[PDB]
């Protein structure tokens, strides 16, 4: 349980993510995927980008992006009250695009690493341990409908 201090320092960074999240969502995805290249295996939209050049000019990436942070800043705004958006990202991450829980780990260590990078006077240690943690409360109550529905592993 995040206290409320907690979700002062991730919404406060966050608030700084909704400048550019078309930029923020390259960045990540890009890092994901240079990162932990089985991820980028998981999709068929993207898996003909080889290089970092090929995807930095994809729009289609880009606009995947957005969707990925749209959909996670809407979660943060939550403060742990989120059971309605996480069902059905569980459901579809679970079900159809086949996503084990440890990609989640890595994505979320890349949206770390980008905010470090683009916000650091609001990214200091404090705030980074509130997203850290931010981030493992999304990723455990994935896991837990992961579990319900036979997919945890
Ligand atoms: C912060 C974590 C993430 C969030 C908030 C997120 C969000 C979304 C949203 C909102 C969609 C479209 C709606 C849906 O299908 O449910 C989507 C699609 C999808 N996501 Fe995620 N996602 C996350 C992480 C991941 C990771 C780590 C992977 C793969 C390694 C992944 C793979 C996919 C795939 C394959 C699609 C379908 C893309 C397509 O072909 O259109 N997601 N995601």
């Amino acid at each position: 349980v995040l206290s409320e201090g907690e979700w002062q320092l991730v919404l406060h960074v966050w608030a700084k993510v909704e400048a550019d999240v078309a930029g923020h969502g390259q960045d990540i995805l890009i890092r994901l995927f240079k990162s932990h290249p089985e991820t980028l295996e998981k999709f068929d939209r993207f898996k003909h980008l080889k290089t970092e050049a090929e995807m930095k000019a994809s729009e289609d990436l880009k606009k995947h992006g957005v969707t990925v942070l749209t959909a996670l800043g809407a979660i943060l705004k939550k403060k742990g009250h989120h059971e309605a958006e996480l069902k059905p990202l569980a459901q579809s991450h679970a079900t159809k695009h086949k996503i084990p829980i440890k990609y989640l780990e890595f994505i979320s260590e890349a949206i770390i690493h980008v905010l470090h990078s683009r916000h650091p006077g609001d990214f200091g240690a404090d705030a980074q341990g509130a997203m850290n943690k931010a981030l493992e409360l999304f990723r455990k109550d994935i896991a837990a409908k992961y579990k319900e529905l036979g997919y945890q592993g």
